[PDB]
Parts: C-alpha cells; sequence; structure tokens
C-alpha cells in the first residue's frame, strides 16, 4: 500500500510525515496548572505508547506550569514531545510566557478560536511569528465544533449561487476544509517552513471525516493529524474511531493519529493509546505487540477451555513483552493462533507464526501445534496450556534471535 | 454513498441484497444437540438485534435437535431465520434428516470442507440438489482457514509461470476468491437461483479482507456476507473487525455482516451483535439506537461531572429505548451531545439534535443547551443532569411524534 508523500516535520525528536511510522498521540485530562498530576499523566501516556503528548495551555497558571513539567520530564530522560493546545488567548500566553513557548515542542492553533473578524488575522500572525522565532512546528487544527462563522457564511453564499446548491451539511464540510487550507497557505506565505506545519480538520461522523481528509490530502502537501473528534464513550467510541480512520489509513492518508474517547468515570486515560495502537496494527501499518488470532468458538467447541486458553495465551504474551522487546528484535510482529476445532484450526494456525488447533466435537482428544506453516508437535492431556506457552517461548527465541 | 446492486435473497422473512438494509447476524456457541440451551441463546441473540442466527449442524445429534429448536422458536412468534453451518458431512446430514433440512432457513456450505478430490464435486452437488428441492437459499462460504488444497496448488502453478510471480500470500488470496467464484458458478449452472445464493470469502487480516471482497464484488453478482474471520478477543477483536469492514461498507460492498469475536470467559455471546450494530451505525448505514457524542475531556474540563454526565445520559437513553421505539417512530436516529467546555461545546451541540455544553475552566457556571441547531435554554446549579434528561425526553416527544 502506498503512503502519501509529505515533508518531514519533527515534533521534538519524533519525525512525522510520509517517510516515517504513523505516530500515536494522546492528550492529558489533568489541570495543566497541577504540575505533579500532569507530569505523572504525561509519563503514564508515554509509557503506554503515546509518542507525542498534548496538553491544554488554557490560562496563565497553565502557561506558568509548562516549563516545570518539561524540566521534570527531561530529568528522567523522558524525551516525549509536548504539544500545547491553545484557544482564544494563545497569542497572549505565548507573548507573556516565553519560557512556556520555548518548553513546548509544538503549538496547536485552531483557526476558529482565534477571535472575531479582524482580530483573527492578527492573533494568527502573532502565534506564527513566535513559532518562527523559536523554530517550533505548528498544527493548524480545525474542528467542526469551532468553525469560523465568517468563512461559513462565505461558503453558504457561494453555495446558494450554484445551479444545484448542496446541502447545509455539505457546505459545513466545505468550510471546515477551506478553513484549514486557507490558514495553511497563510502560514506558508508568512514564511513558516513546510517542515514546520501539520494540518487537521476533524468532524465527529466517520463518513464525513473520510470526505474531509481526502480533500485535505489533495489540496495540501502537509503531514496530516487524523482523528475522529468527540467519538464518545465505550464500545461506540472505539468502533467509530476505527471505522473512521481505516478507510483513510488504507488509502495512505494520515501521519499521526489521536483517538478521541470519553473515559468512563474511573477508566484510565491510556485506553485511547491502546485503541490507536490497535487500529494501526490491525491495518498492518505498525507492530506494537504480539497478537492472538482466535475463532469465536461455536457448538463444535468442546468446552470453556478454548476461551480460557485464548485468554491465557494473550495474558502471557502481555507479561513477556517488556523482556522480549529487549532481547528479541522484531518480536512485535509475532502472530499466535488459538483455534477451537479442525474446521479452521490447522489452516489458520499455519498462517500464524505459531498456533494450536484444539480438538472439537467428534475429534480425538489431541491438539496439533503448527509453526512456520508446518506441524511442530501434537499435544494431549493436562497442561496443554503450559506446554503450548513453552513452545511459543522456544519459537520466539529462535525466530527473533538477534 | 452507492450500494452495490444485487438480487434479493430471502433468508426466512429477512431480505438481503442491495435494495435492503444490511443485516446483522451472529452464531450460537452452545452445543446444538442441547435444545434448551440453543433455543435460549438464539432468542437472546435475536433480542439483542441478530436478524439472522447461525448454528452449527455438525453431527447426527445436532441434526435431530434442529426441528425442535425451530418449533420452539415459532411457538413464541420468534421468526428469526436459522442458518445451518455444515462441514465434512453436510451431504449425509441433509440426506438422512429431511426434517432438519426443512426446518433450516438457509444452508451454509464451505467449498474447502466438502471432502477430498473427486468426492468434493459430488458432495457439493448433493447439498445444492437438496436446497433446490426445498427452495432453500445457500451461502457458499470460503475461509482461508479451510482452503481447498487442490485449488491452491493450481493457482500456485499458474503463479509460477508468470513473468513476475506474486508472493505465496497473494496466491492464497487469489485461491480463496477463486474457490468462492468457481463454486458460485457451479451452483448457478446446476440451476440454483440467483435469488438463492449468498457468498463469503473470509480472511483474518483487515487489508487482505478488503482486497478479497473487492474481487468478489467485481467477479460476481451475489449478495455478500462480510466478516473478518477469527478477529480474536477484547479490544483487538473489536478494532480489527471495524477496521476491516469499514472500507468495504463505505464503498457499497456487503449485504449482511457477522463480527467474529472470541468471548472472554463469562462474556456474553451478544457482544458481537452490539459491535456489528455499532459498525453499521458509525458509518450511517443503519440506525439502531440513539447515540451520544462527547468530547474526551481535557484540562479545560472542570470536574469529574463531565464524565459522569456523559455516562448518565448514555445510560438513560438505553433505559428509555424499548418504550421510545414503540411510541416515537424514527427515534433510533437521535443524536445527543454532551460536551466539556466552550471550545467545541456549542458547535458540536448545534450539530446534534440536542446537546449540552458544560462550563469549563474560566467560564461562568452555566450550561447552554441547544436543540435543532439553536439555543434552547441555559442550565445552572444542582440537578443539571435531571434537567437535561427532561429536555431530551421533551425533545423526543415533539421531534419523533407519530
Ligand atoms: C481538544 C480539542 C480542541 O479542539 C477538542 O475539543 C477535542 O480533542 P480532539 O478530538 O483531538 O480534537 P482537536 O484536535 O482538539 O480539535
Ligand atoms: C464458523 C466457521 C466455519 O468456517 C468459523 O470457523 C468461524 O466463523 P466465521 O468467522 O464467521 O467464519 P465462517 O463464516 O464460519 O467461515
Ligand atoms: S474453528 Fe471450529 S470451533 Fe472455531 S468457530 Fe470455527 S467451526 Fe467453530
Ligand atoms: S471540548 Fe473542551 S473540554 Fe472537551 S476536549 Fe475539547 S477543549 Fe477539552
Amino acid at each position: 500500500g502506498m503512503r502519501r508523500p509529505t515533508p518531514t516535520v519533527y515534533v521534538g525528536r519524533v519525525p512525522i510525515g510520509g517517510a516515517h511510522p504513523i505516530a500515536v498521540q494522546s492528550m492529558t485530562n489533568t489541570p495543566t496548572r497541577d504540575v505533579e498530576a500532569t507530569t505523572a499523566q504525561v509519563l503514564e501516556l508515554h509509557r503506554a505508547g503515546s509518542e507525542i503528548v498534548r496538553l491544554t495551555v488554557n490560562d496563565e497558571e497553565a502557561a506558568k506550569a509548562v516549563p516545570e513539567i518539561k524540566r521534570r520530564l527531561l530529568a528522567e530522560g523522558a524525551e516525549v514531545p509536548l504539544v500545547g493546545d491553545f484557544h482564544f488567548n494563545g497569542h497572549l500566553l505565548l507573548r507573556k510566557y516565553p519560557k512556556m513557548a520555548e518548553a513546548l515542542d509544538k503549538f496547536r492553533i485552531n483557526p476558529g478560536t482565534l477571535g472575531r473578524g479582524r482580530h483573527k488575522d492578527e492573533h494568527f500572525a502573532e502565534m506564527i511569528r513566535i513559532a518562527m522565532d523559536l523554530g517550533k512546528p505548528v498544527r493548524i487544527g480545525a474542528n467542526w465544533g469551532s468553525l469560523d462563522p465568517a468563512l461559513l457564511t462565505e461558503l453558504m453564499d457561494r453555495n446558494a449561487r450554484r445551479p444545484e446548491p448542496k446541502s447545509a451539511h455539505e457546505v459545513v464540510l466545505e468550510a471546515l476544509v477551506e478553513s484549514a487550507v486557507r490558514a495553511y497557505e497563510a502560514a506558508l506565505e508568512m514564511g513558516l517552513g513546510e517542515d514546520k506545519l501539520v494540518l487537521s480538520a476533524k468532524v465527529s461522523k466517520a463518513r464525513d471525516l473520510v470526505w474531509v481528509y481526502r480533500e485535505l490530502a489533495r489540496r495540501t502537501q502537509a503531514p496530516l493529524h487524523l482523528g475522529l473528534t468527540e467519538a464518545g464513550m465505550g464500545v461506540k467510541g472505539i468502533v467509530a474511531s476505527a471505522a473512521a480512520l481505516a478507510p483513510l489509513l488504507l488509502e495512505g492518508i494520515g501521519d499521526t493519529i489521536r483517538v478521541s474517547l470519553t473515559p468512563a468515570p474511573g477508566e484510565p486515560r491510556t485506553k485511547e493509546v491502546e485503541v490507536a495502537q490497535e487500529i494501526l496494527q490491525a491495518l498492518g501499518l505498525r507492530a506494537f505487540a504480539p497478537e492472538v488470532t482466535s475463532c469465536p468458538g461455536c457448538g463444535r467447541t468442546t468446552s470453556t477451555f478454548f476461551q480460557e486458553l485464548a485468554e491465557e495465551v494473550s495474558r502471557r504474551l502481555k507479561e513477556r513483552l517488556p523482556e522480549w522487546r529487549a532481547r528479541y528484535p522484531g518480536v512485535e510482529e509475532l502472530k499466535v493462533a488459538v483455534m477451537g476445532c479442525v474446521v479452521n484450526g490447522p489452516g489458520e494456525s499455519k498462517h500464524a507464526h505459531i498456533g494450536i488447533s484444539l480438538p472439537g466435537a467428534g475429534e480425538e482428544p489431541k491438539a496439533p501445534v503448527y509453526a512456520d506453516g508446518k506441524l511442530l508437535t501434537i499435544l494431549k492431556g493436562e497442561g496443554i496450556a503450559e506446554e503450548f506457552l513453552r513452545l511459543v517461548e522456544d519459537y520466539v527465541k529462535t525466530r527473533f534471535a538477534p
């Protein structure tokens, strides 16, 4: 599959663009002024796999905290880049708090939260000037929840002159794209480099997101920050996010992703990082950790042992990963199968690196194990689970040896 | 978006094809011979939204149970169609147990589990003959876990003659498609109607599934049963399934879906139905229930109240749905927003049918509510949650009145 070529934008030490792995990012939900809480959550998110972390810089007390948060991160060798999220008063905060401006690795601007009418262009120019002075990259990030009303009215009037006007909904999507593209072009014209500009234009419906990003990809050369905004809670948020991103990622569009989940009360903020990683890995774009392929089970499946075994294998693989990642380069690509009966068991197992096919209904009580597409052994009796996990360990040591 | 046109195939009373809603299906995991357990699970799945339910018919005792399961379903007015899943001995079971053959609403055949060499064609013909005699529809369902080895060798040899041979992996995908297409054409040639044939060709990797179904859609006219086989457990299974199906559904390919999740020990079998519904609804293809759009929350968000409120609104909407579905036609389309601050709160709320924007950091402690894109009221104090839910109820009564 062919990735859209783009210039490289470094966000701290992390390169993003068409020549680089698609980067996972996230955002904190602690008050930025709370240095201890925010530092801890940045570290938690980074350790979960957030390669870039965003934090809101909403007021003066937030701005004053940012240099200390960065200092603390660096003191433990955590080189995770920080993106500051600015709305309404970004120009004032960046002007008044130069140490915050220098401590951030990237500024996020929203062309719909710059101020009204004439103030907009001036506030934009000031934030871009500061970024240029400090050599910082910028994301120009549009969101349909904060669309520039003057631009919307301009495009509504253009639409009304068409021989067949489009729907109001379609015009909103046009305006969102136009907001991002106009601001991109303005920033380039002011002298901000192509190696310093990332774009997003987010909406909260999957089919609309696909249209928007196809337009952005066509009309601009910038790396794109992709996400389905306001995806919501639980299973709904997870599914909507994956459904929205996949068609675009498969087409080669997108250079960094963020998954916008609402945590349930007491649910960890790291869930969104896990989902982002799973999207990229599902599409074969990155490898973060070994994966288990398993059938759903059906009436052919002999007992609850199948579900238990699949769960145990997944759990063990998670426990071994920190060590394996250190010793066995490439192990993140490991595919393990655990299957319920002979119908698909051998075949699916032979497509994995290693897999086991349990005996289902009507079969002799033995479980063949396949590795690299051929029979490795046949297991029987008690301790199938512990035997198989030993065989997986043995496999990893040989296949992913340095 | 434009749906691929196809003939209509009735599965019991449920029509599938390009002129009809994309149908959600599932499969039982109880032993089919256990009439009480299987009947109960069929009912559970149907009540969760499984429009078609599949059950394995693996042996003689399974076959003998099917008529009683169907009888019990019909006794409670549950007209849910049953698909029988046959492997290895389907021809023997359908021949020996005509009451099972008549009680099923559809037969699933796997061209890779028919038997070896010469036996294959005969077993296929017999199952198709029985379907034709009884006026039953058939799914010819290929799976890469049970690929016909003779066909694979044929295509491996064709590939080896190419000036630039493809990879072994690519040949497997070619063979999977060819298996389904050849069997489709054979069944048509035997006289099975176009209104009696559904096709699937499942693989366990998302990008490969997209290639396969694009080929099936091009080379055949049949309605397509789409699924990512062996998607696995937990978040991984959910994300992979959504990621695989979305690009195809957005392109108009697919007439019925099944989500192939491995339940965790003690996790309900209905989870896969919930995920299938969420995929279709995320893509705007079906509406099953009201949805809540909510931001992730960030450091602008004032307290834990935001996450609590979003959760409470979602919970209330789920509680009201059975009643609402009866009284208020079209309510399944309801979009509700719950947002954390002024940045995107008003704008996202104005895109929903009704939404609330909480006050975040720096804002006065008041929460505007929007409905049909304009200000409805402004809430303050305690009981915001109960006030908003009353306003949502009031909205539904007026907007979705019969
Ligand atoms: C953080 C923010 C400002 O527009 C949001 O409200 C939601 O976060 P998000 O879904 O990642 O979308 P943004 O990048 O923030 O537009
Ligand atoms: C049931 C079956 C027979 O091929 C499977 O093993 C898995 O179920 P599935 O993922 O829905 O795939 P199938 O339609 O069954 O091929
Ligand atoms: S591999 Fe066997 S046990 Fe697993 S779902 Fe398929 S037919 Fe059922
Ligand atoms: S709407 Fe406000 S509270 Fe919600 S994530 Fe966005 S900026 Fe943060």
